[PDB]
């Protein structure tokens, strides 16, 4: 339900809306004491919605650095439930693509998940 809330919030006043970013950050992170897979897939769906929202107009790099921050914050925490679920469900499109340039080299650097 809140996914639609911050989906329509960004397109109703045309602001940066750090409140929506904080809400989705709170939603995605809270999985240490909860093992509910439905919660995790709802969280990845809403963060993907915010990914495409950021892709839309001018804040691609904003969600790029947010995704990197999410990556190190899930990497520092060593738990049996980690970003593997994001990777297995992010197989379609999670890599950034702005224009001819760093997008392709990011594709090679991320597709294999490690430099080979």
């Amino acid at each position: 339900n809140p996914a639609e809330n911050f989906r329509v919030l960004v397109k109703q006043k045309k602001a940066s809306f750090e409140e929506a970013s904080n809400q989705l950050i709170n939603h995605i992170e809270q999985f240490l004491d909860t093992n509910e897979t439905p919660y995790f897939m709802k969280s990845i769906d809403c963060i993907r919605a915010f990914r495409e929202e950021a892709i839309k107009f001018s804040e691609e790099q904003r969600f790029n650095n947010f995704l990197k921050a999410l990556q190190e914050k899930v990497e520092i925490k060593q738990l049996n439930h980690f970003w593997e679920i994001v990777v297995q469900d992010g197989i379609t499109l999670i890599t950034k693509e702005e224009a001819s340039g760093s997008s392709v080299t990011a594709e090679e650097a991320k597709k294999f998940l490690a430099p080979k």
